[PDB]
């Protein structure tokens, strides 16, 4: 595989929720800690950004809806009217808070399912690895704009995945380190029958587990923070490791595919100082980076339906 930095990128204190939109082929992505949502357009060397004053965790585009986006504010979850290029929103109207009395939460990895369902969990403003307050739980939006809960006592609500039979779910909490795996109903969206798929500790495998994605292969892509590197892993049996990349920054974030042919692997890292780092500063920086090579291609990010 080639790694490389993109260079047009800058560096980021936490880049995070990469999200690929093939239509117009352009990748989004979000710097939680710097409250910013970012745009950049491959083909075009085309960078731009947009500012607002809570804490962000993902951007989404909304299905039909040119220009519209759904993205976290805290605890809300929100449209943004955005043209792409100016530094603020046009507008934001809010379409529910998940939390509304738990005043210490915030919103963490979002993700919509194959079928448009936004997903997405929460997690303690100042949770810590590894071990901190565990107030986390995870949630999908529903038609009648409400929330449902499907899991709770998360540390750290991170990477969503499906599998391409919709058939399972595969889930994170960074605080478990291990991805978990879930029956999936597509019918009622009801989650069941929770079992380890693969356990860092069982592959002296070091870091956490931080953002994923699904390959058309089937096999799951998961960036590790604080491994420098994102591992592939097998979802036709448990507890196998297919293949290991590392990445110059060590605290890797999450992953999309992108690109025309859907097969460069966009990766985002988090340049944040953390305390107990297995890592001195100047190697913590936080670029962008494009895996290309893999011999596999992804799928394209599915929009949010409301
Ligand atoms: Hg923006
Ligand atoms: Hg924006
Ligand atoms: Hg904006
Ligand atoms: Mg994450």
């Amino acid at each position: 595989p080639v790694v490389e930095k993109i260079a047009e990128l800058g560096k980021y204190t936490v880049g995070e929720g990469p999200h690929w939109d093939h239509e117009t082929q352009t990748l989004y992505f979000v710097d939680t800690v710097e409250k910013t949502f970012h745009k950049y357009v491959p083909s075009q060397k085309k960078y731009t950004f947009c500012k607002v004053d809570k804490l962000v965790s993902f951007i989404i585009p909304l299905a039909g809806s040119p220009g519209r986006f759904v993205v976290s504010l805290e605890r809300e979850i929100a449209i943004l009217t955005w043209d792409g290029v100016s530094a603020a929103p046009t507008s934001i109207e809010a379409i529910v808070n998940v939390e509304p009395h738990i005043k210490n939460n915030r919103l963490n990895d979002g993700k919509a399912d194959p079928l448009g369902n936004l997903w997405t969990g929460t997690m303690a403003i100042d949770a810590g690895l590894p071990i901190g307050p565990v107030t986390g739980s995870l949630y999908h939006l529903g038609a009648d704009k409400k929330v449902k809960m499907h899991e709770s006592n998360i540390a750290i609500a991170n990477g969503l995945a499906w599998s391409n039979d919709l058939k399972k779910m595969y889930y994170i909490d960074s605080g478990k380190r291990r991805v978990d795996e879930y029956d999936y109903d597509a019918s009622t969206l009801s989650i069941s029958n929770q079992r380890p798929l693969f356990t860092f500790e069982k592959h002296e495998v070091p870091g956490y587990p931080d953002g994923q994605t699904i390959d058309e292969e089937g096999n799951l892509w998961v960036a590790v923070f604080q491994g420098q590197r994102i591992i592939k892993i097998s979802t036709q049996q448990p507890e196998v490791l297919l293949d290991t990349v590392k990445i110059p920054d060590p605290q890797v974030t999450s992953v999309a595919f992108g690109g025309p042919n859907l097969d460069e692997l966009y990766v985002t890292s988090a340049g944040l100082q953390l305390d107990d780092s297995s890592f001195d500063k100047s190697l913590v920086n936080g670029h962008v980076y494009r895996v290309t090579g893999l011999g596999v291609k992804g799928f394209a990010g599915v929009k949010v339906k409301l």
